[PDB]
DNA sequence: TTTT
DNA sequence: TTTT
DNA sequence: TTTT
DNA sequence: TTTT
């Protein structure tokens, strides 16, 4: 009977685990991770909205909205990241606009990092699955997905009619590609443009580009979009980004997140955690006046950050509690 | 119903997938020995153990090349041990012809 | 037998979104009469809205 | 003297002549005015008032798709002029729009 | 892609 | 893939 | 297998 | 034996 069952069950796993090796099977108790490996942001509010406190290894991760908002200066905290845990990481760009001046001054080791300038899309998807099943390389970045054009339509003139030509390649592409991006536990993000298609005006008028499986493979996605940006004086230093949680397998989604970006440094992470501590209850505000432990640090966000900037170790101490209350 | 072939399709991130769960949790409950195989590779046993199922008693699947995925079906499903067979994202499959080929070639069809 | 899956709208507790509305309507049926759709709650985590429906 | 003029009697002589030029590498800086007075070919064999709405933005986003390679290859210099439209329902924001498609200012640096 |  |  |  |  049950016996019959759990014998002819044994045969069968064990002929799977002959042919295949262990991969018939996980491993009953190193199969089970309390936490899933990721890679913090750089931003506690985007590691909070990701309900993993970082990005998650292995899995497509895709990024949409209006052009120049920040998207690709938001890609290199993550390589700066990477770079912290010495993780190997390389970058390819379809639209071929890359300022190493502006992510040296983003605090990315340049050096330590792979360019690539691919002349045609074909190229770029080689070097990439190449790449990829190196497994040498860790984080994997391509930008302006739009960008990337089928030699076919290449090869063809200005205006010829190759509509639904990238859609099929690229599910293609994505569809080699999975599986090994599993095996290495990589990180790849992609990067779209909005385009408004016809007859949307019910629904959401905004629609992403690079056809459509892109979404189904990707395993997290978010919108950014620019709203507004902070103006110190009379000159702009810096733009605010709002980004929303759109889908997503390991946390809830629409966990949207706020931040500031200011150019040259980066990301404005004393104002965010200021802020959550503030109204986490952690930092205490008699009003308007900013406070902390009954101390007058300062009152504005200037004053408080350059009183951060300089003693690490508090700031280290404050941010850890901050996850372990949130995250875990 | 037992023994037929069922198709679901629709829009991405409808929540197909974890729509399947709840068919594995119902399995599972009859106690019927269920295995689940995934194309695009992408599952979250923490977001399924969050929907009841036991994850546990499951066999998971990562097949690398779609011959692999039907290989391993078909010899499960002669097993007949296996009672309830779930394989998703059936466009993420592939043919070997097309991973030995380059990129953009022609393999329609 | 075939069915067809639609994302039509989602349930919104007061400021966060918590589940997904899912629309799934009968396209192909041997043993059964085809379009028969039903409505029904998706809550994330928990999963089936069930009590939603039976009420 | 020491200059080379055009005129494009159609936009896609316009653009494949830019293409062939930047690829030659021996032009140094492009200079394309009044995109927005770029048509396209099927707007020309269509009649007055026709409805060919977003068709010029798909063919510039293949344009520029196929010339930033090359364009990095060559450092050449290309500038784009555009016009003004206000667009409906702007009264939010800056009601001042550009023309040319969009994934144009995405391109730029 | 404004309009009085 | 917008457009005035 | 969409596309502006 | 379609495919975007
Ligand atoms: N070298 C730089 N010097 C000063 N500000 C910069 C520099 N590079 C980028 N920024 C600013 O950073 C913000 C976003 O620019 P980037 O992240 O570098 O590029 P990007 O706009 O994200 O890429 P796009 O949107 O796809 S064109 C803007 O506010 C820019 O003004
Ligand atoms: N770990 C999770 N935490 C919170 N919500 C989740 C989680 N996993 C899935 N969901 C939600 O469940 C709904 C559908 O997601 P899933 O069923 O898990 O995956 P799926 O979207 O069905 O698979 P696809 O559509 O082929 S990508 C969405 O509303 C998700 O936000």
């Amino acid at each position: 009977g049950d016996e019959n069952k759990k014998r002819a069950l044994a045969a069968a796993l064990g002929q799977i685990e002959r042919q295949f090796g262990k991969g018939a099977v996980m491993r009953m108790g190193d199969h089970e991770r309390q936490a899933i490996p990721a890679i913090s942001t750089g931003s506690l509010g985007l590691d909070i909205a990701l309900g993993i406190g970082g990005l998650p290894k292995g899995r497509i991760v895709e990024i949409y909205g209006p052009e120049s908002s920040g998207k690709t200066t938001l890609t290199l905290s993550v390589i700066a990241e990477a770079q912290k845990q010495g993780a190997t990481c390389a970058f390819v760009d379809a639209e071929h606009a890359l300022d190493p001046d502006y992510a040296g001054k983003l605090g990315v080791n340049v050096d330590d990092l792979l360019v690539s300038q691919p002349d045609t899309g074909e190229q770029a998807l080689e070097i990439t699955d190449m790449l990829v099943r190196s497994n040498a390389v860790d984080v994997i970045i391509v930008d302006s997905v739009a960008a990337l054009v089928p030699k076919a339509e290449i090869e063809g003139e200005m205006g010829d009619a190759h509509v639904g030509l990238q859609a099929r390649l690229m599910s293609q592409a994505l569809r080699k590609i999975t599986g090994n991006i599993k095996n290495a536990n990589c990180l790849v993000i992609f990067i779209n443009q909005i385009r408004m298609k016809i007859g949307v005006m019910f629904g959401n008028p905004e629609t992403t580009t690079g056809g459509n499986a892109l979404k189904f493979y990707a395993s997290v996605r978010l919108d950014i979009r620019r709203t507004g940006a902070v103006k110190e004086g009379d000159e702009v230093v810096g733009s605010e980004t709002r980004v929303k949680v759109v889908k997503n397998k390991v946390s809830p989604p629409f966990r949207q997140a706020e931040f500031q970006i200011l150019y040259g440094k980066g990301i404005y992470r004393t104002g965010e955690i200021i802020d959550l501590g503030v109204q986490l209850g952690l930092v205490e505000k008699s009003g308007a006046w900013y406070s902390y432990q009954g101390s007058k640090i300062g009152q504005g966000k200037a004053n408080a950050a350059k009183y951060l900037e300089d003693n690490p170790e508090i700031g280290s101490v404050l941010e850890k509690t901050i996850r372990d209350q949130l995250l875990a």
